[PDB]
């Protein structure tokens, strides 16, 4: 069973992960009006998937100049991954969504506008999560259940998400990308401290498991960032969610795509969703 490292280093999943699981989940292409539109998203429910049972849910974005479909096309192949994964223990079954920035006024950086008011509430009231309800008390209520991450565009999307979402999101994996929002990593640590001041929570209500690669053009913003994010009183430096809540993993060698990203959510996504969870683990 799963066991929280301090300091976890990257691992890519096995090939034969990247190939066709028995035991696969069901992918679902959903489309819904919002404020930005009609646009469609996909939905990953997990092998045995049970409309009676509660399940953790990920929301997970693409990067510039990708799409809904990109995550799970055949030049990444997520759901392979994840479906050898659950199939061996090494990860509990959730939901995983890949939605879009894409359409009408949307950007990665405004999606949040959209996530909160169109995107949780058309998939949540469809599948079965730990919101007991969508209403934004059903919502909020839920939200230790709830994650959201994203590569490059998408990493930003997610840094956007937290700062505006951390009523609704409890666990976050920006990878490969930096928050926008600042003139220095300063500006941006103390934008997600003052969010973080001002929803009230404790340091065991929200984690960050940011990741890329050292050869990723992204490090040069992103580490900065990390280091200005460490300073804070608000963080707790280390990969054990069961003490701390942040944790930046950097892939040796690794370049700028998803042939590399995906494992780090491979080596990121079994470690949310653990704390105050509803079942009797010992991790």
């Amino acid at each position: 069973s799963f066991k929280y490292e301090s300091a976890v280093q990257y691992r890519p999943a096995p090939d034969s992960y990247l190939n066709p699981c028995p035991q696969a989940g069901r992918i679902v292409k959903e489309t819904y009006t919002g404020i930005n539109g009609t646009k469609s998203l996909n939905v990953y429910l997990p092998y045995g998937y049970d409309p009676n049972k509660k399940y953790n849910i990920f929301y997970l974005m693409h990067g510039g100049g990708e799409n809904e479909n990109t995550i799970f096309s055949n030049d990444v192949k997520l759901q392979n991954i994840l479906d050898h994964a659950i199939m061996n223990g090494e990860l509990e079954p959730l939901i995983v969504v890949t939605p879009t920035f894409n359409g009408g006024n949307c950007t990665a950086q405004n999606f949040y506008q959209e996530f909160r008011q169109n995107v949780i509430p058309f998939v949540e009231s469809k599948y079965s999560t730990y919101a007991e309800s969508t209403t934004p008390q059903g919502i909020a209520a839920s939200r230790m259940h709830r994650g959201f991450g994203g590569f490059s565009m998408g990493g930003l999307t997610t840094w956007y998400v937290m700062v505006n979402c951390l009523d609704y999101v409890a666990y976050f994996m920006p990878l490969s990308g930096d928050y926008w929002y600042g003139n220095s990593p300063q500006d941006k640590a103390n934008s997600i401290a003052e969010a973080i001041n001002r929803s009230g929570l404790s340091k065991r209500e929200y984690f960050v498991f940011a990741a890329t690669g050292s050869e990723d053009i992204a490090y040069a913003n992103m580490n900065p960032q990390i280091e200005a994010m460490k300073a804070l009183p608000h963080f707790d430096y280390t990969s054990d969610f069961s003490k701390g809540n942040f944790y930046f993993l950097v892939a040796p060698g690794a370049t700028h795509w998803w042939g590399y990203v995906r494992h780090y959510i491979y080596d990121a996504l079994p470690y949310f969703f653990h704390e105050l969870e509803h079942h009797h683990h010992h991790h």
